[PDB]
């Protein structure tokens, strides 16, 4: 129940990516994005990586962690924004699309 949540903005050379991330009282922390395997983009944990933008709710966690695995049509319309935003329901800049890269700047797992 002390669990917080945020979402979390990081500046990568090409974009800038946007996750969830889960802190506990220890400190902590799981982190939730877009990530890819090859050429398929998915739901994925990843190192916490970023700056805290906005504290959220612990609700918003589950919501996150239900989706691990699934797959994800990664596009300038529907990136790790989209993902947080349909959330959290908090608006977003789109910022979260690499034109030089596209699905190429999401981390490998």
């Amino acid at each position: 129940p002390d669990d917080r949540v945020y979402i979390v903005r990081a500046q990568r050379p090409t974009y800038v990516h946007w996750a969830i991330r889960k802190v506990a009282p220890d400190g902590s922390a799981k982190q939730i994005s877009l990530s890819r395997s090859g050429i398929q983009a998915l739901v994925a944990l990843e190192p916490p990586e970023g700056e805290p933008y906005m504290e959220i709710l612990p609700s918003h966690w589950t919501l996150a962690e239900l989706q691990l695995g699934n797959k994800w049509e990664y596009s300038a319309t529907n990136n790790c924004t989209h993902f947080v935003s349909s959330i959290t329901g908090e608006s977003l800049p789109n910022t979260g699309f690499s034109m030089a890269l596209g699905i190429g700047a999401l981390t490998a797992i």
